[PDB]
């Protein structure tokens, strides 16, 4: 769709004299704090004069200040362009921005000799990548790969604010420019023309040299995050089944709702209740053989939904990474019974067998079964992280990761053993954090410390199937920390 309203690199007072000279009443933007990472502002002119609105994202969710909270940025800004639920406050023109340090295909400071370097050994027909000049004084370069081979570069230059390749057009920003020639592609005198297919990639490495680029983004981090969160725009999937009225009290949030395309359907429901196959959940395939189910903490009302699934998945472990209550509000209810105890959740019946106790998490095996028929008791291990701080994330992966080695060796144990549920609050940060972890790690057992990973591309097919799993770039360098503490201990 768009997302060229946020701009990565302005401050609070840049973003005023942006809207006070080149919007009007309606223009809008986001930002975020360069100062402390998880701080956003939406910067939204309204007579005369700018208004900034804090959005807080502590790693669970984007929190608007006076408003509500939401998966991703744009679901934000797309359910405010088409609603008015923001006091009123509009959000008529997005004022696009031009600092191309968030397109997949602008390098920065790059040489010639480099450029070639990559795009030749990892390049292919159509790989291209834009990059400052080396040469000139503050011009840019455009380098295209064809074949199975060559490599062509395009000179791009830079006059009175505006860019072009020597004749036709002069574009705003790079953006335009990249975006006109990708549906207009240079054809050279000799009948070779120059495809803009895909953008050279950069992110993908060998399991290996895992600590080396770990080494390279500390100098890093932010720019790739951010440039994967740029993204985020192609996955405004359908989220129908959850904005419907019958059921808005199901979601914990009332605007972090499922894709419709990976929502898990509850099946086999009450013929007298007239809407019961709809749970804040999604299927989470990997390579997109070992499956997930994300989902949300458990309201009063969802505990015999949860429980459906459970039973209905045929899953056989739950991944809870959540307290029952952070920070004095609710995240989950205790949709478990009590040790040595037995409770009816609706048509499902659970027992919880015995309770262990870790240092980073408590073990609760629990026997599951269907009231009416006698085989259908299955055991459901649940593994409660308690050691997850309500803000940031843990400085050492070493816990989590000892977590997840548990965890995946019961699930190995068990035969056609159902995804793997995981849920914390809204059931998209942690949550997600978990998922791409065990992703990455469960690739590295089956080829070895010398195969391929790629963080962002894992995430991004990911975030396809649920509404912005990963959510803070803490999370996002703790996976890198996760995975590179995981192949040091080889
Ligand atoms: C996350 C990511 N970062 C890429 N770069 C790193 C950063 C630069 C550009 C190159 C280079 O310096 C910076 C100015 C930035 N401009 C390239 C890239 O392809 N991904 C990606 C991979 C898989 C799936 C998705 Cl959705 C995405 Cl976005």
């Amino acid at each position: 769709t768009s997302r060229r309203w946020f701009h990565p690199n302005i401050t609070g007072v840049e973003a005023e004299n942006l809207l006070l000279t080149r919007g009007v009443d309606g223009s809008f933007l986001a930002r975020p704090s360069k100062s402390n990472p998880g701080d956003f502002t939406l910067s939204v002119r309204r007579n005369g004069a700018v208004t900034h609105i804090k959005i807080q994202n502590t790693g669970d969710y984007y929190d608007l200040y006076g408003g509500e909270k939401f998966a991703t940025l744009a679901e934000l800004v797309q359910y405010y362009m088409e609603h008015h639920g923001q006091l009123v406050i509009e959000l008529k023109y997005p004022l696009n921005c031009a600092d191309p340090t968030s397109e997949r295909w602008f390098h920065g400071h790059l040489s010639g000799k480099e450029a070639e370097k990559l795009l030749t050994e990892k390049g292919k027909h159509g790989s291209f990548l834009v990059r400052e000049s080396q040469s000139h004084p503050g011009d840019f370069v455009l380098s295209v790969r064809t074949g199975d081979s060559k490599v062509t570069h395009v000179m791009i230059r830079c006059q009175e604010l505006k860019y072009d390749v020597g004749g036709g057009e002069r574009f705003d920003s790079l953006t335009d420019l990249v975006e006109h020639y990708k549906k207009n592609p240079m054809v050279e005198t000799l009948g070779t023309v120059l495809q803009l297919k895909q953008p050279l990639n950069t992110t993908r490495i060998n399991a290996a040299e895992i600590e080396s680029r770990v080494r390279e983004l500390s100098k890093g981090f932010w720019e790739e995050f951010e440039t994967l969160q740029q993204q985020e725009c192609k996955l405004l999937y359908s989220r129908k089944e959850g904005q419907r009225q019958e059921n808005k009290n199901k979601n914990r949030y009332k605007n972090i709702l499922p894709f419709d395309h990976t929502r898990v359907v509850l099946h086999d429901g009450d013929p007298n209740e007239p809407v019961s196959d709809y749970i804040n959940a999604n299927i989470i395939m990997p390579e997109f053989k070992k499956s997930y189910i994300a989902t949300q903490g458990c309201l009063q009302n969802t505990v015999n939904d949860f429980w459906r699934m459970v039973f209905q998945e045929n899953s056989r472990v739950i991944v809870m990474t959540t307290k029952e209550v952070e920070r004095g509000k609710s995240k989950c209810v205790k949709y478990w019974p009590d040790e040595y105890a037995l409770k009816e959740y609706g048509v499902m019946r659970v027992r919880n067998v015995k309770e262990s106790a870790a240092h980073d998490y408590t073990l609760r095996e629990l026997k599951l079964s269907k009231v009416g028929q006698g085989n259908t008791e299955r055991t459901v291990w649940q593994y409660h992280f308690r050691t997850w701080p309500d803000h940031g994330v843990p400085s050492d992966p070493g816990g989590v990761l000892d977590f997840l080695e548990e965890v995946h060796h019961k699930q190995e144990s068990i035969m056609d053993a159902g995804p793997v549920v995981v849920h914390c609050s809204a059931g998209i940060g942690r949550t997600g954090t978990f998922i791409v972890i065990d992703i990455l790690i469960d690739i590295i057992r089956e080829k070895g410390v010398d195969c391929d990973i790629d963080v962002p591309k894992t995430i991004q097919m990911v975030r396809s199937q649920r509404s912005g799993m990963v959510q803070t770039e803490a999370q996002y360098r703790f996976i890198y920390m996760a995975v590179q503490h995981y192949i040091e201990t080889l």
